[PDB]
């Protein structure tokens, strides 16, 4: 297997979109890890870095990058991040491992979002990967009940805490054939901070490393 | 303290709805302070107490009530709270005391929501009192910009952190003629934790103390 080589390929290809002086936004996760290492070749163009997690921030600072709060940066020119799932319309499930809320905020504040994935993330319909939802701890049980009513199977990630001080519910069993509609419905549930459907603002570009080490750009 | 007398009047009237043994939900603020005080008369009827703020929890425990986390309380039977504004359809603006998120969660989980106000909170169109919006800190400026596109004037509430570790934007200039629509569209903004429009789940009962010390029930 060469999943790491595919991740590195997609990350290396994406970094080439850094062609001018920008405020760069950086995702979280294993694929982004390869992207972060590649950024040492673009120091002349990276004016400002905004980070979606403390894990990414730690890695970026170790490489000599000046990571600033989004409030100080204003807007991101280019945000680069991975995904758990990507469908045929560049709509994503994100937030599996960490950073759901700040990743979604970074995407919102970014003029361009490039998603980097290996082929295993590519699906026709979202939902096989469980949907992460970050929730206010006090509302966890109420929200789980409302998700049951929506047809999902909610599970509490017991003892997990986000860097926003919140908890996570994973939703299993969902066939998400209408991402726009379900992302909207979940946003309406009191106590939901963020849900992991990235559809209302999808990826602008998807760089996919294929099983044969080719690059396909959606 | 004429207004204080009106608030005590409204709170005393609401407390009389505690007729059977219930799971009680407690709001936040000066009006609720008079209700909490009155709760000593209803001890034998209050099995469980859920609190909407740390401030209310300290007060409730100072009077020897057992404050119970909503997750093991399950469903609130009766929630009593105040508001910043109440229109003609029992749709509210809340969050002047910065506790809107947990208050909104309590309302969602409550079988009956009783809102207690003096007549100065009664309006025909919501929005003259600034709409509070709880916001993930890193998303503050981004959200401020989006609020401007909705015709609002966002002002960061200085030196204020919520029980949930978040910041508040107070939004001026909105004429909220369709609170259901605006509440829905603010829920769609990435980084918004809770907005202070209580309309999709309005109050079930409003108890209003008028300027001539009478009680009007809406
Ligand atoms: O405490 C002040 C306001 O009633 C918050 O809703
Ligand atoms: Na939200």
């Amino acid at each position: 297997n060469n999943q790491d080589e595919l991740k590195k390929l997609a990350a290396t290809e994406a970094a080439k979109s850094i062609t001018t002086e920008i405020t760069l936004g950086v995702g979280t996760g294993s694929t982004v890890g390869f992207l972060i290492e590649e950024l040492v070749n673009y120091r002349d163009k990276i004016k400002t870095v905004v980070s979606s997690s403390e894990d990414s921030t730690r890695k970026l600072k170790a490489l000599g990058f000046d990571v600033v709060d989004l409030n100080y940066a204003g807007e991101i020119d280019l945000y680069i991040d991975g995904a758990d799932e990507c469908n045929n319309h560049k709509e994503l499930i994100k937030g599996g491992g960490a950073a759901l809320t700040r990743e979604k905020i970074c995407v919102a504040a970014a003029k361009k979002f490039i998603c980097i994935i290996d082929e295993s993330k590519k699906v026709n319909t979202l939902g096989n990967f469980p949907l992460p939802i970050e929730v206010i701890p006090m509302a966890r049980s109420y929200i789980a009940r409302q998700i049951v009513k929506l047809g999902g199977q909610p599970v509490y990630r017991e003892q997990t805490i986000t860097d926003n001080g919140n908890v996570i519910l994973d939703v299993y069993n969902l066939k998400i054939d209408n991402p726009l509609k379900l992302e909207t419905e979940l946003n309406q549930i009191t106590g939901v901070v963020t849900n992991g459907i990235f559809a209302l603002k999808p990826a602008d570009t998807v760089i996919m490393a294929t099983k044969d080490s080719n690059i396909v750009v959606l």
